[PDB]
């Protein structure tokens, strides 16, 4: 499944340069940041990729940004669309607060869209929990 495109609630190009689509290929070196520059986006964060066509697709994988962990996901909803409007939630859950790579499984499912809204995120500033939301890389398998 190739993605066309990444989406997000916001992104970071003024502080640093980390746009959604810094999320969409496997370079572990780059990622997407939430908007944390003033004005910030705080949340709720979430990320849509669309991909080329309709495919049946049973898993997520999420890499963590590497060189911090500010915005790192540590509690998501997964769900999958066919026209990019109108949203199915397949899967619920917590990943650990580490920076290994997480795999997000579910059952088959066909998705032209799939988002991934971040309802938990932890940050190594003592108020910032759920403020961030970075992904060095997010990609949909089958
Ligand atoms: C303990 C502490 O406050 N450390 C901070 C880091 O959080 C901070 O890292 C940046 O934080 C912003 C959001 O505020 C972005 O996530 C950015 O990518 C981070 O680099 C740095 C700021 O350089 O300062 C302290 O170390
Ligand atoms: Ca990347």
């Amino acid at each position: 499944p190739r993605t066309v495109k990444i989406t997000a609630s916001s992104e970071e190009t003024s502080g640093e340069n980390a746009p959604a689509s810094f999320a969409s290929d496997g370079d572990m070196n780059t990622f997407w940041h939430s908007k944390w520059s003033s004005p910030a986006h705080e949340g709720p964060h979430h990320l849509t990729l669309e991909l080329d066509n309709v495919y049946e697709i049973n898993k997520v994988k999420y890499a963590p940004r590497q060189d911090s962990k500010n915005g790192r996901i540590t509690g998501y909803k997964v769900s999958v669309s066919l026209d990019g409007e109108n949203f199915t939630e397949v899967k619920t859950g917590t990943l650990e607060d580490n920076a290994a790579i997480k795999f997000i499984e579910f059952d088959s499912v066909d998705a032209k869209y799939v988002r991934l809204d971040v309802t938990d995120s932890v940050s190594d500033q003592a108020n910032g929990r759920g403020k961030f939301a970075t992904a060095a890389e997010v990609n949909v398998h089958g």
